[PDB]
């Protein structure tokens, strides 16, 4: 289920992490205006530089981190106030974060594994509404 999934992703965190993130910007072209470094690379490019991987890297912790501490793949308020407050996210809508989201689903359901896709798909939609009664646009 959803805590073996975070196990899961842990254990390989980062090639996860590249894995989902290169999903979500290729799904979505127009979401690379948030990462003007990652523009005009391939998949195999972006792989090669380190702020590349250790971004997302990190992203993916926080993720874990706020999924994990979610009761019933709801988040807790003061993460996704965490998640608004952050100035990295000063520019941010939920649609972004709805995406990511969406591009995750996407890709568990896809993965040859058994994640519990669809306790992803609640965490996400869960995190969106989080982020909007914690003050997200
Ligand atoms: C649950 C979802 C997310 C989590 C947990 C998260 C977490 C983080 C973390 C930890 C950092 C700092 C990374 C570092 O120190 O290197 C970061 C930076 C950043 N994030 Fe997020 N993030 C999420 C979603 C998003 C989304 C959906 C977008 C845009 C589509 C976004 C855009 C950015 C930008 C622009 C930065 C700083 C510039 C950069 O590092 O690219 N984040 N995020
Ligand atoms: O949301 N993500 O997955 C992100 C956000 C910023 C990054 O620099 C990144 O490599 C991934």
């Amino acid at each position: 289920g959803f805590k073996q999934d975070i196990a899961t992703l842990r254990g390989d965190l980062r090639t996860y992490a590249q894995d989902i993130f290169l999903a979500f910007l290729n799904k979505y072209p127009d979401e690379k205006r948030n990462f003007k470094n990652y523009v005009g690379k391939s998949d195999q490019e972006l792989k090669s530089m380190a702020k590349f991987g250790d971004h997302t890297e990190k992203v993916f912790n926080l993720m874990m981190e706020v999924a994990d501490r979610a009761t019933d793949c709801v988040p807790l308020a003061s993460d996704a106030s965490t998640l608004v407050q952050m100035k990295q996210h000063s520019g941010l809508t939920t649609g972004n974060f709805e995406k990511l989201f969406v591009a995750l689903v996407e890709y568990m359901r896809a993965s040859g594994q058994s994640f519990d896709s669809q306790s992803w798909d609640r965490f996400g939609k869960n995190l969106v509404s989080a982020l909007s009664s914690a003050g997200m646009k």
